[PDB]
């Protein structure tokens, strides 16, 4: 199957971010459901915070704009600055209000593991869906679902 | 063991990469002797060539600067594209004499094997490879080669 070129990834046209928390969306660039992995840009165009969770592998991202970090470091990253996430540790991201929005290109190996203050495991979101909600806001906003499809390996 | 955070990774400061071919170098930023894998900032401050070669396994790349490209492929990445390749397929990276040096942030998984024009074998360059090149070199410009095993994960 064939190579993947996404042009001007982090674009500014707002369709193609997919709402994932309240401050927070994601753009999906590739998807393998069979990996249960994919990559994305996430970005936050204001104040941003994603509830704590845990990744059973690794995480890698570059930042594109803005700053961001997570709150069981002791770093903030901004534009140009790269992150390795180690597998099995819990963390909360959270993007800062500054002139640009936060845009990180990640490539994230799931399931997430959502967690509560105790530590305990209470939710989970995996590829299947990561596709779902993609698939239904790419419908919804012209698209179409089918384009998230075309982004599979 | 710890999460990496590399701030400005694309630097500016020369000692930091690794020449790989006549025209190409690398920085490191992570890397892991026992996946065969290392995320770099591949960089071509001129007209640059990296020889035909596959990989076993998948590639990600994030366009930071400049104008480069594969070969095999009918498109040209500049600054924001994402790319991925496929396991297995064949490629010869080119970058353009731009105003920015080419800087490409890549997720490669090792080995590459270098092939000739019949499509044959002849060479490897794989984890232990880089991480020789890259404590030598960063040995001879004064950074230390013990930085590049700060890197390991
Ligand atoms: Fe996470
Ligand atoms: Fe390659």
């Amino acid at each position: 199957l064939p190579e993947a070129y996404i042009p001007n990834a982090a674009t500014e046209d707002e369709r193609y971010y997919v709402p994932f928390t309240e401050t927070v969306a994601s753009r999906p660039l590739w998807i393998s459901p069979q990996q249960n992995r994919w990559c994305d840009i996430l970005l936050a165009r204001e104040a941003g915070l994603v509830n704590r969770h845990y990744h059973p592998h690794e995480v890698f991202a570059y930042t594109i704009s803005g700053k961001w970090g997570y709150l069981e470091h002791d770093w903030t990253a901004t534009r140009g600055d790269f992150v390795y996430e180690t597998p099995g540790e819990g963390h909360t991201l959270v993007a800062f209000e500054h002139e640009e929005p936060m845009r990180v290109f990640f490539i994230v190996q799931g399931p997430l593991i959502w967690l509560d203050e105790a530590g305990n495991s209470i939710g989970h979101f995996d590829v299947h869906d990561y596709i779902a909600m993609c698939r239904e806001h790419y419908e919804k906003v012209g698209l179409g679902a089918d384009l998230v499809v075309t982004l599979f390996r």
